[PDB]
């Protein structure tokens, strides 16, 4: 997708990784029409070293690894994520991801 | 300031009211070169009825009343708030408030 | 989607209703990112009178009711159905549905 | 005949080899004003090795060898085959062979 | 077909009705891809009154009724008749029917 | 005379050599204002070897040698022959010789 | 034929009626490809009253009636008469009839 | 005088040498305002050898030598001779000499 | 002839009537190709009353009546009279009649 | 004076030397405003040899020598001589000398 | 003659009437080619009343009446008088009468 | 002053030296606003040799030497002299000196 | 800020350092939204040698060091200082600092 | 003088009334080439009521009345006052009065 | 003379009436080529009432009446007076009267 | 000041040095706003040698040295001197110094 889009979710990868539940997001995004049993695996999992890292901080990394792969996708990725998140019921981040346009 | 700016802080008045401490913001914003002992009073305080409302929810309203008045201000209001927040050390919202441009 | 597309699946609604398994199609199309537990219900089911009609001829009607709703959809509907059918492994109808273009 | 025509019957040589009876087609096509006692012989027959191949699969090959020779013909070949097939009463393939135009 | 064609076979309906055998023509023309069991019937037969007319003169009328119906046909009718007659082996009339062009 | 004229009587030298009596033609053509006691002699006669050839086939050759010399003539040759033949009462060949024009 | 031609043979109808023998002319002109057993009759004969007129003067009138009818004819009439007279061996009048041109 | 004039009396030197009396012409032409006692002498006389030639044929030569000298003259020679001959009362040659014009 | 010519011989009708002998002129002018036994009569003679007039003065009048009629003539009249007078050997008046030109 | 003037009196030096009395001219011309006791002397006299010449012919020469000197003069010479001669009462030469103009 | 000429001799009629002898002028001017026995009479004489006037003053008036008549004359009058006076040997007035030009 | 002025008084230095008294002129010209006790001295006097010359002829020379010096002067010299002379009461020379203009 | 601004406060650094109290200015300017605990320190303090300098003259130097740093600032520096001074209640210098514009 | 000048000394009438001694100014300004014993009187004096006003405040008013009258003056008034003040040795106000330009 | 000249001697009629002696001027100006025994009288004298006026003041008036009349004169009046005064040896007023030009 | 100004007071330095009292001028000119205790000293005094020169002639030199220095001055020098002299009450020289303009 465009340049001004990757930069968006890039810097704002914290708010989006915070307000949306990840279970409710991952299982839905794959579910949405984007990634697959393979993609979400590699995204949801990590390098393996992350084990050094305490519990609080692995789910957040995961969730942060998600949007990076979603951004990876085809140009709808915006229109895909905005809707998926419209359903996750994280409207306050759907705005975040959409308002930069218009 | 411009139209596309009021709409920004308008819809995204939750993220900004969340990540930035309000004490550290109010006492700094007034401190910044914007509002005054009078402004911040009327903003920090509310109608009076808010008393019906429990503790959790009055500080959040307050903080949400702040950005509305900041938005009220002169066209720097952007460049004012982005910096004030650069100091509040809520960088993850300074981005939010800035990234919509560029 | 375009006019020359509805006419396509319209007249050629027999070949497409024949070569593709319906189970493998319905459960996949809904699955694909098109219709929903509601859509496929109303499509997979019929008016109710169809009961007059013998077994051979209700599944064929069903399957024929599917493509009509798929055609109903947004302009990808082509690009959606061509791929869904690329997976159903009814390539000899994916061609049918695609070859009219190019 | 044109390029976009050979490609048509080429990829869609299965549907056309399926829905139309071959007897009713061969004896009619030659009969139609296309091939001859010589053509249809060489088309209806094959290399000779096809003997390795079981019954189901030789008539289908034959029938598939027909359209290839029909395609071989002069530019009417379309308008010839569409009509011949209009008579074979395989309308659902006459459509197939025609609908790509218009 | 064109005007200058009907006039041709019109005035020159004697030479063409003379040099070509009619059996070898009728059974071939129908055979050719022009008329049908119905056409050739009505052409080969006549009003019924022709009975007044002696044998010599009914076959000639018949044969003369043929070219009139052939002329009746679609614009190939020229290119159809020239070839059919190329086979009847009445080359000396195929010339007649062709030479007016070029 | 023109090119498209020699080609005419050339290929159609059979019909014209058939329908018109030769006596009634030769004695009239010379008579017409074309050839002379010398021309018609050399045309009506032949090389001398023609003797190998049976009766049926010498008069036909003769008659066929006539039109070749008539064609030889000045540009009226058309308008000359068409009229001469209008008198020979071989109208069905006068047409032949004329209809190629107009 | 043209105007300046009728005027020619008109005024110079004496020289032409004098130098050319009439027998050798009449029997040749008709013979030439101009008039007919009917024309030459009416020309060679006269009204009937000419009987008042002596022998010398009826043949001269006749001969003078000839050129008038020859002039009557089609535009070759010049080119016809000049040649006919080239044969009559009245060259000294063929010149007369030709020299006015060129 | 012009070219097309010398050619006239040149070829038509017989008719003019025939119809006009020579006495009535010579004695008048000189008389007319053209030649002189010297000219007409040399014209009326000849080389001297003409003696070989019989009577009929010397006066005709003479008379034929006249028009040649008249033609020799100045451009009126036409308008001179036409009038002189208008008087000689050989009108039927005055026409001859004039009609080529107009 | 032109205007400036009549005026010439008009005023200068004395010199011309003086230097040229009249016998040698009259008998020559008529002789020249101008007037006739009739003209010269009426010119050479006079009204009849001239009888009142003595001898000296009638020949002079006559001679003066001549040039008036010569002037009367066709446009050569100049070129006619100049030459006639060139012969009369009245050169000193031929000059007179010519010199006004050039 | 002009060229066409010297030529005039030049060729017409006879008429002018004839009709005008010389006494009445010389004594008047000098008298007129042209020549002088010196000019007229040399003109009226001659070379001296003229003595060979008889009386008739010396006065005529003299008189002829006059006009030559008058012509010699300034451009009026025309307008001078025409008037002088208008007085000499040789009007019939004043015309001569004038009429060439106009 | 021109205007600027009459004005000249008009105002300067004293100098010119003074320096030139009148006898030597009158008898010369008439003599010159201007006036006549009649003109000079009427100029040289006067009204008749001049008798009142003494001798000195009548010759001066006379002489003054001369130039007035000379001025009266044709346009040479200048070129006439300048020369006449060039001879009278009144050069000092010839200058007067000429110098106004150039 | 101009050229055409010096030439004037130059040639006409006699009339002007005659009609105007010199005393009345010299004593006035100097008096006028032109020359001076020095100028008029050298003008009124002469070389000294003039003594050879008799009385009549020295005053005239003097007076003639005056106008030469007056002419010598500035461009008014005309307008100066014309007026000075208008006073000297030699009007008949004031005219002389003025009339050449206008 | 602009050039014509630095020159302003530069030359007029005395009036501005005089009329505005420094305490009321420093503590307000820093307070205003310009300098900081660091800036005002280095400005309010000096090199250290200033100790040679008596009391009167160090506060004045200080105050004079202030405006130099204020001038140092961003282009508002004008609009900043004019307002800060509008509050210091040194209006008579706010004018000074503003009036140079407009 | 210009508008932007009156406004200058108008608002900045305090600084200028402060830094320049008035004695040293008044006695110099009048002295300068501006006002007069009359002007400075009316300026230096006041309405008369000023008596209500204490000593401090009358000299200041006076001095303030001065510049108002100086401003009143002709357009040099600037260039006059700037120099006068250059001498008063109030350079720090000469700047004030000048710096607004340039 | 011009306007800017009358104004000159008008206002500067004192200096000119002062520096130039009047005797030496009057007797010279009249003498110069300007006024006359009549002019200078009326100028040098006055109305008659001037008698009221003492001696000092009548000569000055006189002298002042002079230049007024000199100014009255023709356009040289400048060039006349400047020179006259160049001689009066009042150079310091000749300058006055001249310097206004150039 | 301009060129045409220095030349003015230059040549007319006598009239101006005469009519204006010097005391009343010097003490006023310096007084005027031009020179100074230094200028007027050096102008009012001289080289020192002037002592050779008698009293009458030193004050005049002085006064003449003044205008030279006044001329020296800035371009008003005209407008300065004209007014200063308007006060000196030497109006008759103020005119002198002004009238050269306008």
């Amino acid at each position: 997708m465009p340049k001004r889009h990757r930069e968006h979710i890039r810097k704002n990868l914290n708010i989006l990784v915070e307000w949306t539940n990840y279970e409710r997001l991952a299982m839905e995004c794959v579910q949405q029409g984007i990634l697959t049993v393979q993609m979400l695996r590699n995204t949801q999992d990590l390098n393996g070293k992350p084990f050094n890292m305490d519990e609080k901080d692995v789910r957040v990394e995961q969730h942060r690894r998600l949007l990076l792969k979603i951004t990876q996708r085809g140009p709808t990725a915006y229109n895909l994520l905005i809707n998926a998140l419209r359903n996750i019921n994280c409207l306050d981040a759907a705005v975040l991801l959409e308002s930069v346009d218009e």
